[PDB]
């Protein structure tokens, strides 16, 4: 239902470190980290575009503190994905337009360690993961509202991530069409 896969095996080996949870989060979780983030995220202006930028039509904030409900919300995603590892002592909080879309990259080694956590918010979308030696070894990953997605070890290091623009936004055979989207991503220390 949530992850379609090049072939069987790039399935099972990944079956763990590339996790899709639907609806981990209620309506009302959804709720409260959109009016927590809305208001900040509108302060700030959609950033130029850049053709060596990953991320296309955004806008973002890092942000530590955070409302009670919230934390609450965050200490949930910390116990469903994180191991005892140490998280950063921020949030990435990113706004993707309707036209956004994110290339594929993998995140840096530099800065963030073993695992990355995000949920989506308020319109859903598409991560495609290729390896990134054999593009011939991916994964497409639906991520609906409310979702939580993990990326551990074998996913987060050897396999490229993106979310896919409006054109090219599909789920196997299937169209999902973009709106705009939130993303909160949690990632460990290295
Ligand atoms: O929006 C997401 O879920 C992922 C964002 C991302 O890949 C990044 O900021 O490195
Ligand atoms: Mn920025
Ligand atoms: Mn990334």
């Amino acid at each position: 239902m949530w992850v379609r896969g090049s072939g069987p095996s790039v399935l099972s080996r990944l079956q763990d470190a590339a996790v899709v949870r639907p609806g981990f989060l209620s309506t009302a979780e959804e709720e409260t980290l959109s009016r927590e983030l809305e208001p900040e995220l509108r302060r700030r202006r959609y950033e130029y575009d850049h053709w060596d930028a990953a991320i296309h039509g955004f806008r973002e904030t890092e942000k530590s503190r955070w409302s009670e409900a919230s934390r609450a919300i965050l200490r949930r995603v910390q116990a469903a994905a994180f191991g005892p590892q140490t998280l950063l002592s921020s949030v990435h909080v990113l706004d993707l337009e309707a036209r956004g879309y994110i290339k594929p990259h993998v995140d840096s080694i530099k800065f963030c360690g073993a695992t990355i956590a995000g949920l989506s918010l308020l319109s859903p979308s598409v991560m495609r993961l290729v390896h990134t030696q054999e593009p011939g070894e991916w994964l497409e990953l639906l991520l609906e509202p409310g979702s939580l997605y993990i990326l551990r070890g074998s996913a987060r290091y050897d396999f490229s991530h993106e979310i896919l623009r409006d054109e090219e936004s599909f789920f196997g055979e299937r169209r999902i069409p973009r709106g705009r989207r939130i993303s909160v991503i949690c990632r460990s220390l290295p």
